[PDB]
């Protein structure tokens, strides 16, 4: 419920666990180890078992987040913004 917390947001074709950093607003992912976010794919329009493995990155896996825009840039190199269809690109940059 709290934007500040993670949930399993469906994107569509997968499941990402987001959220909004309290600081600077910017939204975070649960990060699938150095790279990106973790993308749970979905194997059908309304899929259980994604959402289950999601919330279980949630219970566990949490202390391993990506940010959209300058974390993203200096870690990966692109901000997310301006490329859809990449996650950061459906919210605001907050600038």
């Amino acid at each position: 419920d709290d934007i500040f917390e993670f949930k399993c947001v469906d994107f569509g074709a997968y499941f990402i666990a987001m959220r909004l950093d309290k600081k600077t607003y910017l939204p975070q992912a649960i990060r699938r180890g150095t790279g990106d976010a973790w993308m749970v794919k979905k194997a059908a329009k309304v899929d259980p078992s994604a959402q289950q493995f999601c919330q279980y990155l949630i219970k566990h896996k949490s202390n391993n987040v990506i940010t959209c825009g300058n974390e993203m840039l200096n870690e990966l190199g692109y901000s997310g913004y301006f490329m859809s269809p990449h996650w950061c690109s459906d919210f605001s940059n907050m600038e």
